[PDB]
């Protein structure tokens, strides 16, 4: 009963996270054994975020003028490197609490959490989709930069995201731990911009599942449709075409359901071409495509770590 | 820049979790110092559960009959009583993570973050308010029971919530930590239901002023109105009447964006009388009433612990 939007517990992460300071400019850092990582733009004063040379910058940089802070406590860097848009700094003390981790880059559609923070503290947690456009709709206010967005599968916490823009629109951009961005963006305080985004048309239908399996069933009608028709709707409405890969995927929830996919296809059909006529599906308004289908059967399945 | 539903970080609550078994049946427990809290009805075999004699069912119980699991390691039960609809089990070792922390009953209208728990295994997180009927709307399968709401303060853990049932809505109910119920709920399996529920209109205010914040404002208007004359119209929608100090409590988000409250109320007065029209406000198409003018100010302020 009840479908919400729901974030990995974070206590594993929550013991990573340091606080990174470099001249003027402090942010978060992730610390795994002997290294924390950190986007770059920490080593950037106010006038150098418009065009930066960051080799150039890293040049005129020295261990001791990273100061690092776990909790109170100082660590000592020994070493630093720049890797793409990310800086790891090599500590003198491994981090006791580092946990089975993993670092991945992530697939668009694909869901995390996120652990804000703000100098080294963790402040709240949320669970986001990386968007076809390659950002993602966040709440990151100054300060977040170096937060980043983890799953945990039982025991392995696999890292996906860090965190170190946001753009016009208000959504945000970011890199894996490798420090290569997501998307087509840049370090830099230029006009920059994502693409048309795309409704994630596998995780809508995902979400209409969840919602028969919680008793909302309204917008369940008496037809069906085809893969080729269902698309060619899906066009118009910016909606990602949807594969047979997708339907095998949707396959543990059709059967659990009874409903065929093609089925549920033409009750979203339906909803793209009259909408919802005010009435709600699991108390929304829209439909929701931040949702994958393996979030639904977990929550639908009560999975735990 | 965003405004998301956020939860506390979990660390802290995650290692206050245990399972406890009686019988056949098993549930979550909260470990503080030498005391495990659980929900009473983990006595209950499944006829028990349809009209339970709780102190006779008690009565045939002893110590040993209890089987409490933190990870794999097994606590000695030493003393058990019933305290409203909680157990408090007494065990031989305290809780070595036991956090700074407090049990307080929450307020209709506040909110807090739900670990969400099966076997004394952390699921996931998420925010909730306490709806005016004394509801949650929670994501909560069989297991759950057991599992917690909490604030943190800093360092302060504030226990509000502990789940023990879901009623026919698809709504949850449960206890505060000293056993009591929020609302007039008890722990039977017979036909119960709450109230109507209110729209939290303080809290749909808030949500508002986050909203300009964050950039969207096609829904402000160029009139103003009265407190009573608002409320005439709160009263239809079944909005909570409004009040001076609901007022004063929005006054610090009234005074950064320069709109007075009650020019706000207008604005709202018009979308109830007029609906959104397919617009959406912080991506949602509708009216928010789950997030406090404090939850508001500390994602808009950056707040940590
Ligand atoms: C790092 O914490 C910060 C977080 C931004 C700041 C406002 N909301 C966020 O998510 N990111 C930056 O400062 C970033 C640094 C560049 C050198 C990569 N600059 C940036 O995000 O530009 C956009 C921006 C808009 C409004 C205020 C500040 C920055
Ligand atoms: C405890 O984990 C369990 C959680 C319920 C089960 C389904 N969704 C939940 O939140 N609560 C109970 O088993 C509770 C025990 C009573 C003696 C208090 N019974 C209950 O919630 O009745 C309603 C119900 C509806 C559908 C399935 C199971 C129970």
């Amino acid at each position: 009963s009840g479908f919400r939007k729901m974030a990995f517990p974070s206590g594993k992460v929550e013991g990573c996270m340091v606080q990174v300071t470099c001249g003027t400019t402090t942010l978060n850092g992730l610390w795994l054994d002997d290294v924390v990582y950190c986007p770059r733009h920490v080593i950037c004063t106010s006038e150098d975020m418009l065009n930066p040379n960051y080799e150039d910058l890293l040049i005129r940089k020295s261990n001791h003028n990273f100061l690092v802070q776990a909790g109170n406590v100082q660590l000592r860097v020994i070493g630093h490197s720049m890797q793409n848009c990310v800086l790891k700094l090599k500590v003198d003390t491994a981090n006791p609490k580092t946990p089975k981790y993993k670092f991945v880059r992530i697939q668009p559609g694909q869901t995390f959490s996120v652990l804000a923070c703000y100098n080294g503290s963790p402040s709240g947690v949320y669970q986001c989709a990386m968007r076809p456009n390659f950002t993602i709709k966040g709440s990151f206010l100054n300060g977040s930069c170096g937060s980043v967005g983890f799953n945990i599968d039982y025991d392995c916490v696999s890292f996906c995201y860090m965190h170190h823009m946001r753009l016009p629109t208000g959504v945000h951009a970011g890199t894996d731990l490798e420090g290569n961005f997501y998307g087509p963006f840049v370090d830099r305080q230029t006009a920059q911009a994502a693409g048309t985004d795309t409704t994630i048309t596998v995780n809508v239908l995902a979400w209409l599942y969840a919602a028969v399996i919680n008793g909302d069933r309204w917008f369940l009608n008496r037809f069906t449709t085809t893969l080729n028709d269902f698309n060619l709707v899906a066009m118009k409405y910016n909606y990602e075409p949807l594969t047979q890969d997708h339907v095998d995927i949707l396959g543990p929830l059709s059967a659990q359901t009874g409903i065929a996919v093609l089925d549920m296809c033409a009750s979203l059909k339906e909803l793209l071409q009259n909408g919802m006529n005010g009435r709600t599906i699991l108390g929304s308004a829209l439909l929701e495509d931040e949702f994958t289908p393996f979030d639904v059967v977990r929550q639908c399945s009560g999975v735990t770590f």
